[PDB]
């Protein structure tokens, strides 16, 4: 295996501002251990953040949120990236749509992703998919997930995505 | 509006063959009912089937299904395509992912998808969000689409995609 | 026609710095030009720049050049972007790869794409053909546009993309 | 290095038929010789020829040719795939826009494209900048490839592309 971690909508607007919950602050310990042993171990840490435009498809759903230049986009300080992770905007859900991010993967000769962020229902559970499609295996770290509208969504990964799921306190590495 | 129509898996594997929901025999009347009228009314009809190799990504999560070459992959007698309704044959869950689905829409000026088929909760889902990263509006009719695992998913499509949901007799052409 | 002006790499070590030529320079009052009728006229402004990181696939070739964070990878002062123009990252030739081109340029229903930059040879005639793919319509404007080794480029844009081809102080407007 | 061959329109209408090169009958047994050795020693042989619809954005510029049903559109039988070379349809210059070449290359962890077949200087070379783009390295088989406009069509694709050129009588496997 040879994974690097995605970190999926880790920003101030969904952990700390307008549309923070208390399921969004329960992953920021969790995802802070899981960046810390991926950086520790040399391996590839990539934030993928919402830093949409006024006229992003997904505007008209629900509103203006996590928007490019407002603070509401920036990562969170607990986990605020390090020299040598690498930092995406995104405009969609999935990490991966009109992004470079499976440059990045493909560069580091990349063949699992290891998902954490926000939430497992939208954006987490969309990079998934494209992860799927793209041929990468599939990890999820559930604890340092957070769910908003499913509760079955661990069943939803690991039937849909194939996806094995683990907790913060494990390590394959 | 100018829609198109997006006719997703219905093929014998899911519809009388093996991996068929208990309900997907119930949407063969309504997809053949939306089916003619974009017919009679001109507009596109697109089919996409998965048409699979052994090594395609989901292989490993399903086992094998719809396979190309196999008449499991084929699209039901029930709603034949005519010529020229375009028949796209697919590897992945969205219609649009390694297709020309977006080409055709682009060539016949489209804006909003009309989709119809299986699963509700997972290809035609997953064909919905490539259909509003492109700044497509969305259209689920709920009588021509099975669900599989969900049953929240009329919900998710509103919710997450912003998706319009008709019944096969309402037609707003 | 409802056209977008796209900008392709006008940054600092094509035009002042390490990789700066005369043909470079020649494009900036002809692209000062184009862009200020564009902006005067409402219609949408997008720079597309390099900006790399040591490992994108075309480093291996060209080596470091235009880098992520480095002033190289930096708008010419002299076209410098305005609000509401937009600046776009690339890690490749095409102005559309692993970006957001596509999104912004359907988001203001555009069906034509004008392009002036760096250069006939590589960026410029790269990005013209996923337009083409992307069934854009396509203008250049020849005086700001600066060929690299092809001396019969203007030939290949139309013989090959279908390109008009037009001068600064030209505009259908 | 694992490579896959990818062998472009050698369809009737770019050898036989009525948009024919000159020098384009000379790719045939230097194509067949290098068809044959990937296929003696197992490696993946992907065929991608034009299948056009009357409105693919090219069309515009060429006018019909290699058209969906036609025999134009059929590989020529001195070069007839065999179960299972992949036969890929394409709409496109480029082997993988709104195709699954990408899909089929990363299930048979590929890394390297061996490219044949016409032209050299469109198709050909609009399928090595996006083999770039994807991190594949890039083989031209420069007598099992045919010019159409470009006589420096060569140096284009060591130069832009880093490719390196090879004759089909030479093989590093
Ligand atoms: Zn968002
Ligand atoms: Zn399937
Ligand atoms: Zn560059
Ligand atoms: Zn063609």
């Amino acid at each position: 295996m040879k994974p690097a971690l995605v970190v999926v909508d880790m920003v101030n607007e969904f952990i700390h501002g307008r549309l923070a919950t208390p399921e969004a602050m329960k992953t920021v310990g969790p995802a802070r251990k899981v960046i810390e042993t991926f950086r520790r171990s040399g391996l590839p840490v990539v934030y993928v953040n919402d830093s949409h435009y006024p006229d992003d498809p997904e505007i008209r759903i629900w509103g203006r949120h996590s928007m490019k230049g407002d603070d509401g986009s920036e990562v969170i300080d607990e986990i605020r990236p390090s020299a040598g992770d690498y930092v995406l905007e995104k405009h969609a859900y999935s990490g991966f749509y009109g992004t470079n991010l499976d440059m990045i993967l493909r560069a580091n000769g990349i063949d699992t992703v290891v998902l954490i962020g926000l939430d497992a229902d939208i954006c987490v559970r969309h990079t998934a998919a494209d992860a799927l499609y793209r041929n990468y295996r599939i990890i999820v770290v559930e604890d340092a997930v957070a769910a908003r509208i499913d509760p079955n969504w661990k069943d939803y990964f690991t039937r849909v995505y194939g996806a094995t799921v683990k907790r913060s306190d494990e390590i394959e590495g």
